[PDB]
């Protein structure tokens, strides 16, 4: 029945083995007696800012355990912190994805409770627990509290690049900038604002994968034991009642994910997470999905980058359940989720506390506001754009390309004064996806040339193959597929070309003839290698693009959690 | 770089303010990102991997030593691997780990590390990944668990499992005396309390000179273990302000020195693969007949099992490594440099002995030639690995007929079968259990011996396979035969009945077949299929290297530094 048992119920010199170096620190014999197993996948760390607080959160599962008769057993993976990996944390996405696949396959579980919490860590884990698809419940690590400064309040990563380009207009102090950094950021959690860590959590519940409520609700707030705790328990239900994450991700799920992201003003990397996760359950799922379901909703959170308030408000004003009760007439009802019941009838009754952060459906906070998939020569395979946190009069715009080579020409060339450019040109950046950076940055919200803010303006239409954080905001084109270190349109992009952008009609197209960049197209010549060893080739040369969730190819799909063979 | 922290930590711009602000948000004051040294400590703790269970009181001791310094301490996770649970082997995971903490390592600010490692894989997979940055390192063992006790008598990890298994199928212990002793055998924090993998890598880290003198055989709950690691989490300060790398302490001296230790220990077999391993992480020319040249003729002085009868409690009461190498004080490289900043010898050079019943002097070794040695013949041409430290002399020059099982699973059906015509003087033969063919190379050497000859008191014949052996472990077992059969080798041609020479003082392995019925046979030799058409598994299959020359993958060969990586915003 359970496939812990096939370690811990044997009656042979194996079964001795699995069970008496278990007994070495006290663990009763009844333990191992064929109650479900519980593997708690424990991204805490100290490098891991975010999940630093995860040591608190595993012992809340735990004792859930505990408290409906199962064996709860913690093990760790390759956790990330988006603020300190470098060269970026996408690059080590998969690689942690291994670690959750092959840990929870290779150890006697019968269930999964994953605590994610910091950006990049919601997906690694939902990666590798879709490959062996056991019954596996979502934990969120939870938002920090709103930062506090002067009296005014502070956005995760949305008020850093608003206060860095404030300096960098000369309008605000360097002084008053570093000043803000222990003011920000106090009380433990993630990005407090409608980041990619924030959306992940409700993209976990969005589709299922979790309790009610458990995106919003701060890392520091009592609820967010009780949830945990309140997990902790109904993981033992679910391996009984075998509720694999087969019968939760199913592409209503998806859909419904898509709905409420494009609701609650959703980071741009949740397009990407989404088709990594659903490349590996099973689950047909493009960019075309994202576009046909999201931009036509409307954003109904007051949330930064896309509106004013915090997760702070999001959660006091209802939460994702409030979000997703919005969208009664247009979310897939009967879609299960991980407690036993539909999303329908776990948000068909939320309340709503503040519609001034949460809207009403018929009032939206900004109409058509979901992500929008464009199409064209420049971006053949796909390339996203948030008009959430983007500048209307910029969404049909025509301009000329100011080309900066990569991120470090990039950097050598932005702050150059005597560079030939205004507020109506397109700046254009290469080599900054999977293979680019390496690693798909989040390079993509350029800081606009010093000279166009002392104008006063802080928005100009930029096109990348990067990412760019859920915190930032302004009309940036992202996921240019195939990127310029593949060898995509992108790369062949020069100083004068006329790109022109119509959100409206999905075009992103470059003023160029098919005979010109043949040209272009010969001369070019691909990047070396970055590393030639180690993790970084093996993603370089193995990583897929942007459009199909920058997945390694041969850890695409899943295998189940079979019996392996006996290990002496 | 310097202080490569302070690429993260003290930049005056706005990714400055990404770096730090995230990290005060529990409460830490600014001074420190003043430069000091950050520290970084792998936390190998896990609940499924029941020897680093008591990590993270470990890893909070490493901590104070680091506070004390004026460090930074910051622990991180990587993939843990726990033996006696990974399935279907945790060797099949150590590169996988290897991975983490390299990663980990270069993308994090860190300016020196320290490596909580103790249970079998964690140990490599730690020093690999961490070789292949060149930072300052230490290392921080775990250590043993307390002895079995059970019924007034004492148990030992691995080593009464093999032998009270071999027992209840011999048919003289009880099915129920074996579950039993379940309980009684592990009672306290640790990993094997035996001369098994564990400890013996854990005494290769201080003979690497890795950690800091005396890390080997300390106990778990022995309170100098918690004193060590708050003492390397002081050494590791001051070795970043030293810049004191592992390429300057794990040079080829250092694993020579690795290599006669492990033979006066009586270290398990896959040291050998390990130390490969981390040798050509580091960049250190180390050859599988290194080990052969410098340790075989060396001789065994540490009375424990699987080689003897006492446990690694006493080892540790008798002065460790320690007095081991002082001991080995005429073969070993002298004037080899450790973390803590003197010669091995100016480490060990005073080291008491307090029990010459368990580590014994030179001049009265406990056995004599007792190292492990590597063959050579037609049937292992890139050599294969025997441990006559737990052998039996008369086997140890031996040739009979051969009882070959294809596979693993065939061996464990065939063994048992009654109708099997074999003797204690035929040669058992496995294949497909070597980094391929099991996938990875799980503990299958030491095969259970035919129930027929178990019931005569022959405890031991000899018994060759592609596959490794568990390091409590014993008989004549001959290891780590590469190429293995699922990747091609002269192993995966042996058939029932082909005579198979053994002579270890020789150094041959020959299999009685013609050369050209060889060349024959492999006509008909078609590859096995790899197990899993995805995931890491088939990445694994697709680039492991063979035993050889450490098991590890070859793109995750030679070491990339540590330079300053982009930033990432
Ligand atoms: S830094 Fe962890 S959530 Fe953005
Ligand atoms: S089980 Fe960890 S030492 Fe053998
Ligand atoms: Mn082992």
């Amino acid at each position: 029945v359970r496939r812990s048992q096939a370690w811990f119920g044997r009656l042979d010199r194996d079964g001795f083995i699995y069970r008496s170096w278990m007994k070495n620190r006290g663990i009763p014999h009844d333990q191992f007696d064929g109650r479900p197993v519980i593997g708690i996948c424990n991204t805490f760390s100290e490098l891991t800012p975010c999940n630093s607080h995860f040591r608190t959160l595993a012992e809340q599962v735990k004792i859930g355990v505990w408290e409906s008769g199962g064996f709860p057993l913690e093990f760790p993976v390759m956790s990330l912190g988006e603020t300190m990996l470098r060269p970026t944390a996408m690059l080590f996405r998969n690689l942690a994805s291994m670690d959750v696949e092959e840990s929870i396959r290779g150890n006697p579980l019968d269930g999964v409770v994953l605590l994610m919490g910091c950006d990049k860590t919601t997906p690694s884990l939902m990666m590798g627990a879709a490959s062996c698809d056991l019954p596996t419940i979502g934990v969120s690590g939870g938002p920090m509290l709103s930062g506090k400064f002067r009296g005014r309040e502070l956005g995760s990563g949305t008020d850093v690049w608003k206060m860095s380009e404030e300096v960098r207009a000369g309008q605000m102090s360097q002084e008053e900038f570093f000043e803000a950094e222990s003011c920000m950021h106090r009380s433990h959690g993630h990005c407090m604002t409608m980041g990619t860590a924030s959306t992940m959590a409700s993209m976990v519940e969005a589709l299922g994968m979790s309790l009610p409520g458990n995106a919003a609700i701060p890392a520091v707030d009592a609820r967010r034991n009780l949830l945990a705790r309140a997990s902790g328990r109904r993981i033992v239900q679910m391996v009984k009642d075998d509720l694999v994450m087969s019968k939760i991700l199913t592409r209503q799920a998806f859909e419904n994910a898509i709905r409420v992201n494009a609701a609650i003003g959703g980071s741009t990397n949740a397009v990407i997470h989404l088709l990594a996760i659903a490349g590996r359950i099973g689950v047909d799922l493009t960019l075309a999905d994202w576009d046909a379901l999201g931009h036509k909703l409307p954003c109904l959170v007051d949330l930064q980058p896309s509106g004013t308030h915090l997760m702070e408000d999001f959660y006091y004003a209802g939460g994702v359940p409030a979000v997703i009760r919005e969208l009664g007439d247009v979310i897939a009802r009967d879609a299960l989720t991980v407690n036993g019941q539909t999303l329908w009838d776990n948000c068909k009754d939320a309340p709503n506390w503040n519609r001034e952060v949460i809207h009403a459906f018929n009032e939206p906070f900004k109409t058509e506001a979901g992500i929008a998939v464009l199409r064209g020569n420049l971006c053949p395979d796909g390339a996203v754009i948030k008009p959430s946190a983007a500048t209307p009069a910029l969404l049909k715009h025509k301009g000329r390309a100011v080309v900066f080579e990569n991120s470090e020409h990039m950097h050598e060339r932005m702050d150059d004064e005597n560079l030939d450019v205004d507020e109506n040109c397109v700046l254009v950046l290469k080599n900054c996806g999977p293979r680019g950076y390496p690693g798909m940055a989040e390079a993509g919200n350029m800081p606009l040339p010093p000279k166009i803010l002392r104008k006063g303006i802080t928005d100009m239409v930029r096109v990348s193959d990067a990412r760019m954080s859920g915190t930032a905001y302004g009309t940036v084109v992202l996921h240019v597929a195939p990127e310029a270190a593949a060898g995509g349109p992108l790369a062949l992009v020069q100083d004068g070309d006329i790109i022109e952008l119509d959100v409206a009609a999905r075009k992103l197209h470059l003023h160029v003839s098919d005979e010109e960049l043949a040209r272009r197209r010969e001369a070019w010549q691909a990047p070396p290698a970055p590393m030639a060893r180690g993790w970084v080739k093996l993603y370089v040369e193995h990583v897929q693009q942007a459009n199909l969730g920058a997945d390694l190819d041969f850890l695409r799909g899943k295998s189940g959690a079979g019996i392996p063979k006996d290990n002496h």
